[PDB]
């Protein structure tokens, strides 16, 4: 199975760990098998206790009553995990996520091992790179690049997020 993913935070550090004293609040996996998505997903919105910032807040306007009734990371960390093990993980520079989700798993306290220990990681994004050498390839760079439809995107979502780099990544290795 490959699982294309995204996720949303309440921003992120420019100096040390990136997602130190940080949460995640939204996590939007998609499920492609054979090259062809599944519809079987995963979408959640979590409770960070602790405020998103301004900076954050003007990328995806998840707003901060919106997460009060939602989960916690430790609430859906089970099935998380029983929803992409295995599996080779497809991110757009999947370094931000993929330390945002061990870090996330640390906070538990159960010896969760490293997600890269259990799931293959793939980088979109060096991918794109590597086709692309020199060109722009940020996620709507490569939408226009491959006629994908990002026009709901005026806001990030971690699932819109997900679909869009789902439809891209099949397009980049099609
Ligand atoms: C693009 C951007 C993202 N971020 C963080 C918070 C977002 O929820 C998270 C999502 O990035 P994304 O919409 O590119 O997947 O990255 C910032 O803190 N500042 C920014 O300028
Ligand atoms: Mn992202
Ligand atoms: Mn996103």
């Amino acid at each position: 199975r490959q699982i294309v993913l995204d996720t949303e935070t309440t921003g992120m550090n420019q100096i040390g760990a990136h997602y130190e004293g940080h949460k995640i609040i939204e996590i939007g996996a998609v499920e492609v098998v054979n090259r062809r998505l599944t519809g079987n997903n995963f979408h959640v919105y979590l409770k960070p206790d602790r405020l998103v910032d301004p900076e954050a807040f003007g990328v995806h306007g998840i707003a901060d009553e919106f997460l009060l009734d939602k989960p916690t990371f430790a609430e859906v960390a089970d099935e998380f995990m029983d929803y992409i093990r295995g599996a080779e993980l497809v991110i757009h520079n999947a370094a931000f996520d993929i330390g945002f989700m061990d870090y996330e798993f640390s906070l538990l306290k159960r010896d969760i091992p490293k997600t890269n220990t259990f799931c293959k990681v793939t980088d979109s994004l060096a991918v794109a790179r590597k086709m692309f050498p020199g060109k722009r390839n940020s996620l709507d760079a490569l939408c226009a690049r491959y006629e994908i439809d990002n026009s709901k995107r005026t806001l990030h979502g971690a699932l819109l997020d997900a679909q869009i780099l789902a439809e891209v990544y099949l397009a980049m290795t099609g």
